């Protein structure tokens, strides 16, 4: 036995509410001024939504703009005030007060040493590692049910998956053996007994399309609302703050991590651009067949736009070329300057027909087929290495 | 030819002010009621401090008490309104408005939440820490100390970055740094101080720090002091801060994965805090015993379950003897790892000046200090039995 675990939380989780609100602001500003510099932090303290930070933009937001945006975000997440949950059980949009400390300033005239990582692996869907992939599948399925059935389930949902790899050697070779344990936490209406809640999410677990080679219900340990009573949920009972789900939003502990949060920020911060470029490179490398998994590490220096270096680590799973040759290829064939990355993924141009930052905030920064930094448009260039 | 960089910020950084305020609340509640349950998050911006989250304690805290706590914390961090910086340039205690938007909450004792946590250790630097963050930390501590004693010159919102050259990937994997490639220090100074003088001052502090001579040569290492030039404005007055937004700086500086869960704001029943301390303690004892050059320990929990749902160790290929399967089994079989076991192992419910204080840990980093109970090598002999 050799175990590894990852977690995911839904868009209804308080920290995600804060992330989705913050990146709704980013989207609005960028839609109207592409060169907006945004650092918009959100603290959902119960029924108090506190928006702070700083924005340099030509687009300005009124108090009503903030009120509308918060209510529309909460509604789309699932906090629509239908009243299946009492307003003391669950956040009700009417009870919210929005408090704005956000500082607006004019754009600067003509508007770091560090590292960022990306990662990819062949273990599971969209080249993501196993534990977080399967935790995401379960969460997505329970959240989707809760939205369709607010009379039964609430939208503040967490999941956790433990994978048994058997031996460390299988972990190194990307060879998961079984899903060992599944944890699901989902709130339900006051009138639903715990036995009936467990029966429901058990059905949802089986309908989450988990691979049968890994998942046997009879041999898997399943823990559903283990404390036995979970009705009260949302930011009312657990504070939410922006940038507090770094690992559920990325690689679930399978990769080292540097820098800081994506949400709250525009594309000019390497916390965004470096993660997206790093992930894009890693995904295309594994998708090309050069490795079973790899970690891509961008390094930046003061006074250079181009990264001082980019290093590829295939963690011993190389098929064709060693890590030195691969790193050299990457540095020589991709500029990877902030502006090149911006233009490569169109990061200054979020739109409903491409990607939205509020959408990525809700679904994960990495690991969804439709994002631009998840496109396999470098595959032909990498295939030249074999 | 193989670069790596970590960064540290001082207690004067807005995110750290938030962390330290939050953990000052944890300290006073636990001091007077050891079963207090605390999730007191903090947001700081401009002249505002907002406290939210949940608290359950027999020690009652008034609005005046919260106000006074906030001002006292800010004063001890170094924002004391002495007048070297104006109330427009950095935070003055007498100008802050405090809002308190707190609610109520909602081994045999089950874990307080699900989640994952990682401990890490490495034989590279003091106290089994990796090099770049160790040296970054050393420099930041030194500059912050100087600033607190000379507030007529420097502000206390400080940042340091250290870039290590390893030479090659192989050396990085075997914990062999070759040189410090770059040192970056950023500090505010008072309006009257010329940039040249700020730089002269900081240069001395770097040169007289205890950096190893093996790695540091002041004629080969590039030293950058205030890359964007002079600035006077600093503190949360000018950039917002939030609890739990320095998780990498407070731990392993890029050399390890993290769980994602924060430490500051929380009592010891939150496994996001306690599981980091237990992971780190295991990883440190494993490396100090000579079983690996570096080690990552993963723990996970499920809400309402006491025993961890998973325990795994990863020595990143650096094992000297036993493999990672045997190590993971040994840990599982010899250390209970329930919340109560962790609480009792490190006496987390009994903070004190002579042991540890949460607010002090917030300001000094969550790991890497000799005096923390989870930095003690008291499992050393147990792990040395695996050497054969």
């Amino acid at each position: 036995m050799y175990l590894f675990t990852s977690e995911v939380v839904s868009a209804g989780h308080p920290d995600k509410c804060a992330d989705i609100i913050a990146d709704t602001i980013v989207d609005i500003l960028l839609k109207n001024d592409k060169n907006s510099r945004v650092a918009s932090e959100v603290f959902v303290a119960g029924n108090k939504v506190v928006i702070g930070g700083e924005v340099k933009s030509n687009h300005k937001l009124s108090k009503a703009d903030y009120d509308n945006l918060v209510k529309d975000v909460l509604k789309n997440i699932g906090y629509d005030g239908a009243g299946h949950f009492s307003k003391e059980q669950c956040l009700h949009p009417d009870e919210v007060d929005v408090m704005v400390f956000l500082n607006e300033q004019s754009p600067d005239i003509n508007q770091d040493q560090g590292i960022m990582f990306g990662f990819a692996s062949c273990e599971a869907e969209e080249y993501m590692p196993a534990a977080i992939s399967y935790a995401r599948m379960l969460c997505d399925r329970v959240y989707a049910y809760a939205k369709a059935n607010p009379h039964e389930l609430g939208v503040d949902i967490k999941t956790q998956v433990t994978i048994d790899y058997g031996t460390k050697a299988n972990f190194e070779n990307c060879k998961p053996q079984s899903i060992h344990t599944i944890v699901v936490s989902a709130p339900c209406v006051e009138s639903m007994k715990i036995e009936d809640l467990r029966s429901l999410v058990m059905k949802l677990i089986l309908d989450s399309n988990l691979p049968k080679e890994l998942f046997d219900p009879n041999k898997t340990r399943i823990l559903i609302n283990p404390t036995g009573k979970y009705v009260n949920h949302s930011s009312l009972h657990d504070s939410g703050l922006t940038g507090r789900k770094l690992i559920v939003d990325s690689f679930g502990g399978y990769s080292p991590i540097g820098g800081g949060a994506q949400s709250s920020k525009d594309y000019t911060k390497v916390d965004r651009s470096g993660l997206y470029a790093g992930r894009w490179l890693a995904k295309n490398i594994v998708a090309a067949g050069l490795a079973k998994k790899c970690i891509v590490q961008l390094s930046y220096a003061i006074g250079v736009a181009k990264p001082t270096s980019v290093s590829v680590d295939c963690m011993g799973t190389n098929t064709s070329v060693n890590d030195d040759v691969l790193s050299d290829f990457v540095m020589q064939n991709f500029s990877l300057t902030p502006n090149w990355i911006r233009d490569k993924f169109h990061l200054d141009k979020p739109s409903k027909e491409t990607f939205l930052y509020a959408d990525v905030a809700a679904r994960g920064q990495v690991g969804q087929k439709d994002y631009p930094w998840e496109k396999l448009d470098a595959l032909e260039q990498f295939k030249k290495l074999l």
